[PDB]
Order: C-alpha cells, then structure tokens, then sequence
C-alpha cells in the first residue's frame, strides 16, 4: 500500500507514534517518506547481506526474521514480511522498540541525514488530525 502523506500521519498518530519518546509526528512521516516513499511494500538489500523492509525500512540484521541474514537477531519477534502489510501495526510496534534502544531516531540514517533538525512539522501541515 502506498499511503498518502496525511493518511499515514493519521495512522501513525492512531498507533501512538505522535511524540513517542519525544519524537513529534512530523519526524515519523519525514522518516517514512525518505525510507520508503510511503510504500509499505518497499524492500532494499544492505551491503552486509541484510534487508530493510516496509514503511520504516526495518532491518533484518536485528529486528525481524527473513531466514536469509546469517548471525542476525529477530528482536521484534516477527517475520520480516509482516512489515510489508497494508496495516502498519507491526511496523509501528517494531519502530517503538527501535527508537527506545538508546540512539533514538538516529537508528534511521535517512532521518538523521534528511529530517533531523529540519522543519518536520511541514510533513503534517494541513492534515486533519
Ligand atoms: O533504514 C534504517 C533502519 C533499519 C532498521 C531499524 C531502524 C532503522
Ligand atoms: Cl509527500
Ligand atoms: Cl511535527
Ligand atoms: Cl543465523
Ligand atoms: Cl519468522
Ligand atoms: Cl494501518
Ligand atoms: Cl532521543
Ligand atoms: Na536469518
């Protein structure tokens, strides 16, 4: 599923990400834009052989099981395919665990490079929330 900008903001807010660990909704929407272009089915292979899955490009190196990432963990206790569903519940619950792990949203390199310190509120502007 490819979400609309305000549609995703709404879904993210409903699932508890607005101001989760102090990150306003705009941060999460900005992150999703540059990670996946709002596409739940996005997948991208990493140099180390791991793969990133879904709207927030969650990595199989630590967070989910895809059966093909040697020496990895599955800390969210989910198959990576669950991260590609039109329903973002699994992605959100997993992102909550990740953002809580010590480094905040810096875990998402695209957030650090493209969203961090920017006017992220613009990503939720005009949205019925
Ligand atoms: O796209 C980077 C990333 C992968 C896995 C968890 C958080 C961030
Ligand atoms: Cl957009
Ligand atoms: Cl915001
Ligand atoms: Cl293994
Ligand atoms: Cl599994
Ligand atoms: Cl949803
Ligand atoms: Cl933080
Ligand atoms: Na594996």
């Amino acid at each position: 599923k490819v979400f609309g900008r305000c549609e995703l903001a709404a879904a993210m807010k409903r699932h508890g990400l607005d101001n989760y660990r102090g990150y306003s909704l705009g941060n999460w929407v900005c992150a999703a834009k540059f990670e996946s272009n709002f596409n739940t089915q996005a997948t991208n292979r990493n140099t180390d052989g791991s793969t990133d899955y879904g709207i927030l490009q969650i990595n199989s190196r630590w967070w989910c099981n895809d059966g093909r990432t040697p020496g990895s963990r599955n800390l969210c206790n989910i198959p990576c395919s669950a991260l590609l569903s039109s329903d973002i519940t699994a992605s959100v619950n997993c992102a909550k665990k990740i953002v809580s792990d010590g480094n905040g949203m810096n875990a998402w390199v695209a957030w650090r490079n493209r969203c961090k310190g920017t006017d992220v509120q613009a990503w939720i502007r005009g949205c019925r929330l």
